[PDB]
């Protein structure tokens, strides 16, 4: 019991409490060595082989990192030890609801395997972190170091999912601030999202342009309607702009890949053919699938990229249909990219309407003379959300920032006090066709259901439309 | 045959002995006493880099190019005299830049020489002539098979452009694609720009987001409009986008910092006070200014930041004034900030209207208690252009890209084929305003003056506006 | 045809469409579950990268350095051929690693199957034949210009050697310089260690000093005894010294860290308690176990870090040791470290002595009054050996050197000719000592054991042996 | 308060208002117009840095060290008083270097002054004295805490070293601050750090050292009567690993062949000059290149530029030096001929420097020769090697602790260690250059070169059989 040194290749050498040291050692965290940050980026990039562990080590670090310097230079604020260990846990945590693959699990599977439940890595978070404390005696290890439990499980539970009028438990108004660090429920911007910039950027072989630590140099505590917040300097307000216009970028070219996707969706499809077969043993020698082990968390604990690997080897006659998709991603015979589009004018697609697509292109009718014909099972049509973080809106328009003439007081500033090169919209929609057909004649096919399909629905024109699909889009003025 | 220089960007460049020719001579070493970022070292300690290593990768990765299409397209016929003259023209671009690098052709040229109409480009070519009748380089070119006729005015034109429908001579039309490498005036996309992403970002300590190895592994030539030109694979668009988003975050950052620019101002105030008393030494012993230097090459030779040491060094009581500005610039006594501001709407600010800016800021009438009054002498206004490359038009309209299903033909892709987070404009003005009086009590005016000029002239708010303007924000409505 | 890889530390890699096939196999795949460094992944968290990146870094670096030779020296004939066979050799030397790599060649296997002589480099043999007869490639070799019967052969001399005085079938003696490319057995400078220096530094968080690219640009073939060999550039020695001086550096940081090779130790234990039990499916239905899939390619094909989470995660009272050793690692609750010593003068420590050392700790007799007696089987003896790859031998006596003066003459240079500061031997053994019982007392025991062996065998005493043993260091007076 | 500076190698570093006011003097800005690596840049075109911003990293470096012991150890009782006074040391420590750096102080003025005795620590010492009285400093270190009496002496003491305990600045309870900016025990401190960081980056060698780490590690223990700091007994390979990058950053770069005679070049053209350009100094008074260290005003005045200034002259009193900067310019530079190293321990001393280009033009190869050579037309240059305490090995006077005890201070031997390591710490290299550049006159050269290596027992050079097959066979030990 001192401090344990960890040497990062993020962020170099990291100094650990001997409460988190106790925290980390324990099945419910090393279990996050065996989920890839990236989940199908790996198959794309071979770099991305970082695992959920080592970001949780780097989010808490850097937790630590900006509590410890808004105190040092606003002692004022009085931020406490306790306040401290309790936001570094929050950051150490925040990642132990992520399943296998990680957003593969709460992104495409839980959806379609449990359509009924409203789950989320956050409540997963939360309620894994209350299975570690309560099976490796850590409330009494807390009170040792000066915590109280029972107030400062509440502040940690409140930091990763929100409150469970002043909404908040777990500390009072005054230290409203502490609230923004680990998960920014205000506008995004938490550190959280600084740790896997630098990571996966480090991984992928793209170089990451946002600078945290310049960031957490200008950051201050201000006042803002009788809550204490982090505001930032007024002339920094063009890196954070810059911050979400690289998360932008790193979806288009990493996170949203779109073979990434489809090696996600066929990990998907091998998961849910398999779902009546595997079993994992929880509490009291309870038996529980894929698809329920997220209702009791000693069988979550057993629930890593280890299925990927225990379908593959498996013998059972009864696996053979998910094996064999896994063996396609094996050999490289994936479900083929037909292409991209988007909707135009106010056009929003809802998503009640999204598992009716592959229908509505198989229904086109395109001019070409086929010699395959193509019905809905064989297409798979992927809506992606592509925002800065708050669905339509502009985050921000939610940062508070002050200027070196009154450090005290909080300001806001607008769009049009930046720049005119900025975004006026902060939302759009992908729509990705791919098909389950791969021979050469099932795609020219399938390429033109997809061309027709977009002219029907006047979304914009394929980036090579006029190649795949000649005999096609001249019938579209609105395209030439 | 090759020498091997390790430079700390691009790693082990090879240069053939005709490039170690031009490179050994004194109107290349001339470069090494060339700051790249000028009056940026003043605020980034790490930007101590000269125009010479910048010269040298330009010219590496120009013959990185001009490889890559002929290894991968043998029919183009891309012959070892192409490839040298593309490194040459690459080695040479920077030529003509002067002391402080855009300090001289951006502040004191245009000040100093209005009637002129020069740029670094035209001095490029103007110090290329010179250094290659003065160092008997056009038997060393037939030496390796070039023809000084025909190529030195290949070369001139991928520095300026045609010198004078196919309005090139050095190169037919089948060789287009050749003055796309080194100065590209279709779209800007060049490897200049590449070379000075990565190394100003090294020595700067901002990151990188631009990978040009990536763009010349998918790069080909393809036929547009009867000219064989260099393509882009349709999916690279959105990095495309990123490059010119990468340039302009750059000038936002380091490139036009307020105080860089300021630093710059100073210094040019101070040549233009000495241009009457300095002596640099040309062809026949005849003697130039600082300003006429321009006009003879052996001259331009010894014109570089050196002139700014034997200023600040000098004893003659004749250059006291210029000496005593580069004196405050050691002190850090410097003109200081007042704000930033821009125009609405469809008023763009013009080359002439520039000296007229400090009149009318000095003839605003602020109506508050000020216990001075500054007038026009007293005001720097600076008007700087941010775009992407091609004042108001969108570069990627003149990009040509190809798709994978048909490597040979090209095609375009307009904005909303791409994404609707992108810009809507493509150019913009920023106004600057800064005090050369000092004191308490005159910025407190100085803001005053300025922030009553941009409600008068129906600018923006300037960002700290409610804090240094209390009693001035609130009577203009179109702030809220 | 071809494909685009995106590695962080090499940049866009191009693969031929042979070399696509080759990776696109489960055999090749299979690589993705291997982790590098084994247990060094429980110590440096960043480590989380696999055996299958690290191979096409390899595959990538041996194209690099057969080029560079083709170019620079037309001459020597180099075929397409011939690169595509150093590139599938440098692809493939991986593929005969088992679980945690160097924990399985290194401890598992002479443990379990003692009798039998394996090493990573016959299983790449064994697991290529395997990969090339499942997957149809003999016939795709063919179509792309490969002879099968030749080529074949030279890609497994490659990895392993001569297979049965010019020893080489493959190719003839006026080619030798390929064999020293991907697995060099004159000197061990190869593109392997390249890639892991800069890869495995990435990941750990160490920065490594060798230059591979500058040695690539100075490298030269040279005739030497009738033979064509690679030469390195005459003053480019030192560099040489250095890598293997890197080398070292590492193996003390990282791949002998003290707590990786328990962490090695522990899940050998676990596995070796496992082996009964665990059955892994070979070809025709037969079963095999961890220990014996090594004589089934079908079955090795399934053997990866895998059989670790089937072991953590098993119910089977069968598995209950087993289990228990991988549960004590997710705790934190390891083997503890007693300390280090090395042997005095002309002392070697032989293969033989291994398993007797554990029972000569406990044998010693310091003159202590201890609370409890420990036996032998409570302590852990490690014995490493460290030197420059060739046991005793300086292996910069085994490089050609060529001068400037006279490029296509081969020389040696002597250590003498270099520097008087290198080292004067290049091999040494360290010894490690563990104690398997953890508490306070056993481990104040455990220390004055350990200390008064290593003064009982006039051994180096260790660095804490004044702090750990205060009354034993005493009685020995070479000590002071 | 805090002035934030962004440094590609540190990142952003805060600057106490007190440290902006000795930045921003004419003293401290003249360190943008002197390259850390002097004539390195004629070799490596990425080394383009200045001792300005070196400067800065070491003061934050300083800074980063004595913070991390404060933290770590309250009982030491280190003040903002001791952590602002070792940041003015850091800062202050390279005030006293000259045009090219170690071209100035290592060859030109001991061959232009060589009855005088000059550091650029003594330089430095001055120039802070200087600094401080022209700018009005003392006031403003006294508005923040500091007492001019003790502390400017402190300072000095930790740049110099000290002007039974020999330090007036602080007592020996504090001894541990006078191993931060510049360790005269073993030489293992903050000025290293910074400059193997900044130099890899801008000469494009990768850095093999974690300063980082060793800043972690570091912890303060009583060691015969002196509170000092210690590492962790485990990192004491780090600490070997930490001198061979030294050396390799000196046999790569700082000693290149071409460097080192660009540098001598260089200082020739000063040599050639040093009648001719005056310097003004205090008042109104002309020194010399050579005698503007004996005046601080002066010495403000002497940077790089003094390089251009000669290249760009029409004076013809500057002809020789001006042509001699002109022939670096084309690159008709004076050709290494080759390098070799003394054997047993012959030790060449610096007595006998003059004597060598004298002895290898003596020398009388068995060779027909259509050209002769004389003295003047060759260059020997002599580097000392070695781990910064001449024959000694810096480690044997480190102090360690261990895990279990770590308020108690130990030693540790080189064979507690590796088996290894260097086992020996000094050596000498021999580098010889010719002033005549034609074919005929360099096949000379090698072969007296080679002959002399012969006569006076050096080791054979690496090429001796390729450029001198005929003299190589006769050395005994060679074949
Ligand atoms: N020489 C080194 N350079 C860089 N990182 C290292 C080095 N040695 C170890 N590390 C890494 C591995 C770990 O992530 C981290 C801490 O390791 P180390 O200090 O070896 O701790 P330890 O717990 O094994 O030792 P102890 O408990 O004896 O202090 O640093
Ligand atoms: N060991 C090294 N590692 C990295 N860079 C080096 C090293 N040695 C020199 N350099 C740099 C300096 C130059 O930019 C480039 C060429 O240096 P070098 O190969 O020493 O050429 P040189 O011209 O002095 O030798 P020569 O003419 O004998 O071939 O590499
Ligand atoms: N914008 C990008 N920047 C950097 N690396 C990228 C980017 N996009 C993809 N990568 C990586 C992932 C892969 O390892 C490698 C090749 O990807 P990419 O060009 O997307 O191939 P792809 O196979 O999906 O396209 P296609 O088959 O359509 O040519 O580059
Ligand atoms: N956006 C940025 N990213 C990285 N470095 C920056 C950026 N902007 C400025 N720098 C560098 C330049 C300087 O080294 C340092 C401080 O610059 P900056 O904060 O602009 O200071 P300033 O002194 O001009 O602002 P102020 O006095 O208004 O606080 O950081
Ligand atoms: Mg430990
Ligand atoms: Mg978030
Ligand atoms: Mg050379
Ligand atoms: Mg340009
Ligand atoms: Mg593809
Ligand atoms: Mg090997
Ligand atoms: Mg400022
Ligand atoms: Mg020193």
């Amino acid at each position: 019991d001192t401090m344990k040194v960890i040497n990062d290749p993020i962020h170099g050498h990291i100094e650990l409490h001997p409460l988190l040291v106790r925290i980390i050692d324990t099945p419910q965290f090393q279990r996050l060595r065996y989920i890839k940050q990236l989940g199908g980026g790996y198959y794309v990039f071979p770099g991305a082989s970082h695992n959920r562990f080592e970001h949780s080590l780097g989010v808490g670090y850097l937790a630590g990192c900006l509590v410890h310097a808004l105190g040092e230079k606003q002692p004022e604020l009085q931020i406490s030890e306790r306040d401290v260990l309790c936001v570094q846990i929050a950051g150490l945590c925040r990642n132990l609801g992520h399943g296998p693959f990680s957003h593969m699990f709460d992104g495409r599977f839980i959806p379609l395997a449990r359509p009924e439940v409203k789950w989320t890595h956050e409540q997963g978070s939360v309620m894994m972190f209350e299975h570690l404390i309560n099976s490796n005696g850590i409330k009494p290890v807390m009170e040792q170091y000066g915590l109280i439990p029972e107030e400062d499980i509440c502040f940690i539970k409140e930091q990763i999912v929100g409150p469970l009028l002043w909404p908040y438990k777990g500390r009072p108004e005054n230290k409203s601030f502490l609230y923004e660090i680990v998960s920014n429920k205000r506008n995004g911007i938490d550190v959280d999202k600084w740790d896997y910039f630098a990571r996966d950027c480090h991984h992928l072989g793209i170089q990451n342009n946002f600078d945290y630590k310049r960031f957490i140099k200008f950051a201050r505590v201000c006042e803002v309607d009788n809550e204490l917040r982090i505001c930032a300097r007024d002339k920094e307000v063009g890196n954070l702009y810059d911050m979400f216009h690289t998360r932008n970028s790193l979806h288009r070219r990493a996170y949203q890949h779109k073979v990434g996707n489809i090696i996600d969706t066929m990990i998907t499809d091998a998961f849910l053919k398999a779902d009546d077969y595997i079993e994992i043993t929880g509490a009291g020698g309870k038996k529980y699938r894929i698809s329920t082990a997220i209702d009791d968390m000693e069988a979550y604990t057993k629930l890593t990229d280890n299925i990927f690997l225990e379908i593959l080897y498996s013998t059972d006659p009864k696996l053979k249909d998910a094996r064999e998709i896994l063996k396609q991603i094996e050999y490289r015979n994936l479900f083929k990219y037909v292409g991209e589009t988007q909707p135009t004018g106010q056009i929003k697609i809802k998503r009640e309407d999204y598992e009716s697509l592959p229908k509505e292109v198989a229904s086109a009718k395109p001019k070409v003379l086929l010699d395959v014909k193509l019905k809905a099972e064989d297409f798979i049509v992927d809506v992606i959300n592509m925002d800065y973080g708050m669905q339509e809106k502009n985050p921000i328009d939610h940062v508070s920032f002050y200027c070196k003439t009154a450090p005290n007081r909080a300001i806001r500033i607008t769009k049009n006090q930046v720049s005119q090169l900025l975004p006026e919209k902060f939302a759009e929609q992908l729509i990705r066709v791919y098909c389950k057909k791969v021979d050469r004649k099932s795609l020219y096919a399938a390429r033109q259901y997809f061309v027709q399909w977009c002219a029907d629905r006047n979304f914009t024109k394929p980036q090579d439309g006029d190649v795949i699909a000649p005999l096609i889009t001249p019938q579209k003025k609105e395209w030439n």
